[PDB]
DNA sequence: TACAGATCGATTATGCCCCAATAACCACACTCAACCCATGATGTTTTTTATAATGGGAGCTGTCACGGATGCA
């Protein structure tokens, strides 16, 4: 996988709603990972390695 | 005149003293280990060092996706 920023989506995680839950992604040649994530309510989460 | 026997003289038997090997039984012996006791060379362990030194991450891990509990807040 390309080094770079990648966009995702979920289909069916969530069931109890099954909303499309999108995600942002960076991943770099090296070094440490940064992922941007949303949540069933809507809200902006981040997560590291 | 025809027909008999009769003793010299030879192969066969049977046994054993020796004896030229036969075998067990007993006598004395050197050489080669085996273990030990040192001498010493090699091995192994312990001790100390006084300018000053005062917080790693070591390479993460690279990303599957079910279910069943599970411990909370």
């Amino acid at each position: 996988r390309s080094p770079g920023v990648f966009f995702d989506s979920d289909k069916g995680k969530t069931h109890s709603s099954g909303k499309v839950l999108y995600n942002a992604r960076i991943i770099p040649y090296r070094g440490s990972w940064l992922d941007f994530e949303f949540d069933p309510k809507d809200n902006l989460f981040v997560r590291i390695d």
